[PDB]
């Protein structure tokens, strides 16, 4: 009988069972759904799973995907493909997410952040940082990039939640798909009649004018970006703020030394266990060795990125949040599926800390920290609410 995964923990806890496993051979676990899998936890092994071509993201051998969600994760977008099919589809978005394009969005990201903090301050201390900033700012940023109007934001929140809830069924997923495809269908029509200079329009051109992708792939790319592109940073904005506010000096190191904000963001990315479960398993495509075990063809290995980011040999005193630490974390993944949004996410999180430190240097929890309400059945770790006071 096998060890169950994911492991017990609450909030942003990193549980001690990892300290035991780092010292042992690769371990097989049973998951909430699908087949058993091995647990890659060493930094080098997680990197291997995510970037070696002997690890496929596609269950091409009849596997039942190891997962935390009742309905298997399947579709026609970026997580459904290996190179080189993956690489050809991504390259349609590629140019829109390089550092040279994303650095152009700093001003806008700050403008929205400032508008969020204006409404939060207007509401009065103590106020929920989740509802006033973590949710609205990242939603606006990607919805404006794509071309979705503010009145429609709530629809994408709903669709993204269904993907990210562990009690979602195949039927729940069929409903999301029908709702979403209808909505994108309207957007595709609108832009065929009236083209626009946004990301929907870019995909509509790539489908219709240059024949680079098909309609199903244009829909899939849109779906991936609007599913991944804002619930992510939302959770992280509140997780990062909560980590800072739980330390005795709170925001003061970054008030005093604003230039260290990019480094803090990186350390927080390394430290925060953002996933409550785990991402896509990969499947070995030939027999290979990993941490003393022969992984046979077809068997699954889960890349545990939170465990990689606390590898005891890569990161001395890995549990310590040291905003000045300086090896590259796996918090945006690695290899082919490394986060297309990574630079946008860095920009959003940097800007948020700039805004928070410049405007509320004495930010503090607005409730006792033991009263913090951490989410329970979500794909990600985070707060239902984050009351802050100034
Ligand atoms: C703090 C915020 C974020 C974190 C921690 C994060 C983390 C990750 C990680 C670890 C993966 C790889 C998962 C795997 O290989 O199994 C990934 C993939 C992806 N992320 Fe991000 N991400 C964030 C924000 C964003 C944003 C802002 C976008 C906006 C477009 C985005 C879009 C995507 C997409 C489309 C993929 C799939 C890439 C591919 O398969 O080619 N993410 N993210
Ligand atoms: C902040 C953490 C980041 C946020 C990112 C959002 C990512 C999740 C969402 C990413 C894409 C998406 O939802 N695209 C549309 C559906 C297509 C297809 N069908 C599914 O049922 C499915 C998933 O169900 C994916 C779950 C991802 C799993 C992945 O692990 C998450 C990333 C996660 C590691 C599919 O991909
Ligand atoms: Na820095």
């Amino acid at each position: 009988e096998l060890l169950t995964f994911p492991f017990a923990s609450t909030g942003l806890e990193f549980p001690p069972v990892y300290h035991e496993l780092y010292q042992q051979r690769l371990t097989k676990v049973r998951l909430p759904y699908g087949d058993d899998a091995y647990l890659a936890i060493r930094y080098a092994d997680v990197k291997t799973v995510l970037s070696d071509s002997r690890f496929s993201i596609v269950a091409s051998l009849g596997q039942d995907q190891p997962r935390t969600r009742a309905g298997a994760r399947v579709g026609n977008g970026l997580f459904s493909l290996d190179p080189p099919q993956h690489s050809r589809l991504r390259s349609v978005l590629g140019r829109d997410f390089t550092p040279r394009r994303v650095e152009k969005l700093r001003e806008r990201v700050r403008e929205l952040t400032d508008q969020c903090l204006d409404r939060m301050e207007a509401a009065g201390s103590p106020a929920d940082l989740v509802a006033h900033l973590a949710v609205p700012m990242p939603t606006a940023v990607v919805c404006e990039m794509m071309g979705v109007p503010e009145p429609d934001h709530h629809l994408f929140w709903g669709w993204a939640e269904t993907i990210l809830s562990n009690d979602t069924t195949p039927d729940d997923l069929i409903r999301r798909y029908q709702e979403f495809t209808a909505y994108m269908g309207a957007m595709v029509e609108e832009r065929r009649a009236r083209p626009t200079d946004d990301m929907f329009g870019m995909l509509v051109r790539a489908c219709d004018e240059e024949g680079r992708i098909t309609e199903i792939e244009m829909h899939a790319l849109a779906s991936d970006l609007l599913s991944a592109g804002f619930v992510s940073t939302a959770h992280q904005i509140a997780n990062f703020t909560a980590m800072l506010l739980a330390r005795p000096e709170r925001l003061q190191p970054l008030v005093d030394k604003p230039e260290q904000i990019p480094a803090a963001v990186e350390e927080l990315m390394r430290h925060v266990p953002i996933l409550s479960g785990f991402s896509f398993p990969r499947y070995a495509t030939e027999d290979l060795e990993m941490s003393g075990v022969t992984v046979r063809r077809g068997e699954a290995v889960i890349p545990v990125i939170a465990a990689a980011n606390r590898d005891p040999d890569v990161y001395p005193d890995a549990g310590r949040l040291d905003l000045e630490r300086n090896l590259p974390h796996l918090g945006f993944g690695q290899g082919p599926h490394f986060c297309i949004g990574a630079h946008l996410a860095r920009v959003e999180l940097q800007v948020v800390l700039e805004a928070l430190t410049e405007r509320f240097p004495d930010l503090r929890f607005g409730i006792p920290e033991n009263a913090l309400k951490w989410k329970r059945g979500h794909f990600m770790n985070g707060l239902h609410e984050l009351p802050v006071a100034w």
